[PDB]
């Protein structure tokens, strides 16, 4: 292969292999593109029981890197003029009328500012009815708006809300109209009879294999199957929306813009945002306790940085993704094991830092 090829087989061999052992991950696929030409390498098992190596078919879960997606088909709907983000979620799903939830817009909760929603629903709420009552039942706390709690309940009734409003359900609104406009062809909700074979196993903390449908309202939140083609697609389309067709573009470029400020971190839909060059420390403090755990007060912003990078991580799913559009690059990594996010981080940071340009 070429001199490209082999200087980023170094760098990923150098920065990401070595955690397969340090976490016993049974597999990885770890992905650049750059200046639209896409480098792609494979370690391990896919399933360590069916002893299949990971190859360019595996399908992984994303985990919380779904939530890109679900931020993509919220910016498709808001741009076709099916919602607007301040709409209220009772305009769309009826039962929520005239009930404390319908007080808080869809900007507020696709980007965590409800001011009464935690990572996970309750543990009594198991089914969509209960989903329902939930939300009917929710009372506000903080006030709607001023403080980011990153939140699954929260992003799953944006999701919900954006297929009502689209007239289809959430599956359908990514496998029938996001996918396909994106180019992508072996990514799912729910993956199909003939791609089993090449669907990996998540693997738990004991290294036993793991597979269970999302939760309700969870697909919105981590219920999104992709291989590492489709996700080098999917960062090419957020380097490059000016040549997708407008619905798609306008929805990627709607995903981009920044919405408020914590600290360094700048929060966009479903991607974090921040001034590039980002200090390592930066990116870091973006994925601590304090943030990903804690209430933070917002604050607004008249502006974004005038030269911008973005990232999101996906606990069994070590998934990471980030682009940096002035230099025409971007990474994704996807395992089947968990990994710590500074780790992923990390590794991320020295290989982008060192590649040639």
């Amino acid at each position: 292969n070429t001199p490209k090829d082999q200087e980023i087989k170094k760098l990923v061999d150098q920065n990401f292999k070595p955690l397969l052992e340090k976490y016993d991950v049974p597999g990885m696929a770890v992905g650049v593109i750059q200046n639209n030409k896409k480098y792609e390498m494979y370690y391990g098992l896919q399933s360590v029981q069916d002893k299949k190596a990971v190859n360019s078919s595996t399908i992984f879960e994303l985990g919380s890197v779904s939530k890109l997606f679900t931020a993509t088909a919220g910016g498709y709907a808001k741009n076709k003029g099916k919602i607007s983000f301040d709409d209220t979620p009772g305009k769309y799903w009826k039962e929520l009328k005239n009930t404390p939830i319908d007080q808080v817009n869809l900007l507020q909760l696709a980007t965590y500012t409800s001011g009464n929603l935690a990572l996970q629903f309750p543990d009594e709420v198991k089914t969509d009815q209960q989903v329902l009552t939930f939300f009917k039942d929710w009372k506000p706390k903080n006030s709607i708006g001023e403080y980011r709690q990153y939140s699954n309940p929260s992003i799953g009734l944006f999701g919900k809300v954006v297929a009502l409003s689209m007239n289809k359900p959430f599956d359908q609104v990514l496998e029938k109209t996001i996918f396909p406009a994106l180019g992508l062809k072996h990514s799912y909700v729910n993956v199909p009879k003939t791609q089993m074979q090449n669907y990996a196993f998540g693997y738990n903390q004991e290294n036993q294999p793991i597979r269970v449908n999302p939760g309700p309202l969870g697909a919105p939140a981590y219920g999104v199957k992709s291989t590492l083609p489709d996700m080098l697609s999917f960062i090419h389309a957020n380097l490059n929306p000016q040549k997708y067709p407008a619905d798609i573009q306008r929805a990627i470029n709607e995903t981009h813009q920044g919405r408020y400020q914590v600290n360094t971190m700048y929060q966009a839909l479903g991607w974090e945002e921040f001034s590039y060059p980002a200090t390592l420390q930066t990116l870091l403090d973006s994925n601590s306790e304090q943030i990903v755990m804690k209430p933070n007060k917002v604050t607004a912003i008249s502006k974004e940085p005038s030269v911008k990078m973005y990232h999101k991580t996906g606990n069994r799913f070590g998934t990471y993704v980030v682009f940096i559009p002035k230099e025409n690059i971007g990474l994704v990594m996807l395992t089947n094991k968990r990994i710590p996010n500074e780790e992923r981080i990390k590794a991320a940071y020295a290989v982008l830092n060192a590649i040639k340009k």
